């Protein structure tokens, strides 16, 4: 049969979310293991490198959240219909995450953090998203003619940047439609109606 | 017919080294243009996402570096020999290069960046190598039983690593014979003998 699938990270969407979409999507069940932040350093002691999000699929340990999702999505809708179309769908997700993995989240003084953020935030992220929106035009999914994981990945990110910048698309209404539109999928919106509720 | 590839990265092995290495080791003519930091400012703006390396072929821009470097690894050789392989090797993968990344490489302040590179190497990389050793333990190659691209990444980017802290590998014997072994692999050993000889 299928395999066992369990899911590992915090009580976030953060980094692990991408997974539980490509999840919802599929109609695969997992696991969705949610740790407290004190619990990490047991977890970490008994994994083969020193991060979370993990995958376990069967007795394997899997790590890396874009390793993981694109080995989920291979032979899948999600994948890009092509081999060129893999390498944009890459190309755009990497983009995505090298900005938000800019972002100093585990910063523990907090007045460093916060006058970081508000710099990323106000003179690095119109940059990206015109950036962004020049490389959508007027398609309607960011890469080929459907829907590939990278618009959940830009829906994700996304996200949490408006919980910090709440007028980051108010010049990109193309960039919120394709927002709009990856919302509505069933099984993404049936996911978000359900989805624990977290600040990040 | 034969592709029509056009690299553009800096002047240096950086981020577009693990291009050349695919390009040296599948026999594909490139032209490998390298612009003067000077040149910076004017290029920018043709860019997808203000970043390099990009990757011209047949007419069409790629962007990201390891998107690129997947693309033109699958069906080949270096790609990894299972799907699941296909995985560990991009999570490996990610994970130097998240290393990598952390180095603050566009930091103005010197006394800053000094600072910040000290403390990577000192308290953060010998828990990256250590990782890594226990991970390879006695088999030949990182992943599966012959060479992936993530072996030829490891030598990157330890070999830059190396430039700053010589002594970086001196307890990690298994590592050591790792990248001695891809050095020596007649693809790779014949490029670092042509390439252009840079700092980083
Ligand atoms: C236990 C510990 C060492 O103290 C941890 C330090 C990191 C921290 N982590 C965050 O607080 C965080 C929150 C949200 C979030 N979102 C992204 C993100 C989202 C989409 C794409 C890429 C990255 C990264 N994030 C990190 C969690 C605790
Ligand atoms: C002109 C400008 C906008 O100011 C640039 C800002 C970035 C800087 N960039 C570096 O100076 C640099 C040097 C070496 C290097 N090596 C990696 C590396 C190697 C292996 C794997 C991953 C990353 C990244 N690097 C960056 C070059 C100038
Ligand atoms: N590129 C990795 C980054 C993973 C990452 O940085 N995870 C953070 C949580 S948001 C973590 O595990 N931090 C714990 C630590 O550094 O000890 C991925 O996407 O999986
Ligand atoms: N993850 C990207 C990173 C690309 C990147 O940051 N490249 C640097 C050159 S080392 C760059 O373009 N810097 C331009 C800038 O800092 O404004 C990749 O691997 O292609
Ligand atoms: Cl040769
Ligand atoms: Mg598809
Ligand atoms: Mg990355
Ligand atoms: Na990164
Ligand atoms: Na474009
Ligand atoms: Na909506």
């Amino acid at each position: 049969g299928m395999p066992n699938y369990k899911l590992t990270y915090f009580n976030m969407r953060g980094r692990a979310e991408i997974i539980r979409y490509i999840f919802a999507y599929l109609d695969i069940q997992y696991e969705d293991h949610r740790i407290e932040q004190a619990d990490w350093p047991e977890i970490k002691s008994t994994l083969p490198f020193g991060k979370i999000p993990i995958l376990e699929v069967d007795g394997l340990t899997l790590h890396q959240s874009l390793a993981i999702a694109r080995y989920l999505t291979k032979n899948t809708d999600l994948a890009g219909n092509t081999e060129m179309e893999q390498c944009h769908v890459d190309a755009i997700v990497d983009t995505l995450d090298d900005f938000m993995s800019c972002f100093p989240w585990a910063e523990k003084k907090q007045d460093v953090k916060e006058q970081m953020f508000n710099e990323l935030l106000t003179y690095n992220a119109p940059h990206l998203m015109q950036d962004l929106d020049t490389y959508l035009g007027g398609r309607e999914w960011l890469i080929g003619n459907s829907v590939t994981w990278a618009d959940f990945y830009w829906e994700i990110c996304s996200t949490t940047l408006l919980v910090f910048k709440p007028d980051l698309l108010d010049n990109h209404p193309r960039l919120v439609t394709l927002r709009k539109k990856v919302q509505a999928i069933p099984a993404v919106a049936n996911w978000i109606k359900r989805r624990p509720q977290t600040k990040l």
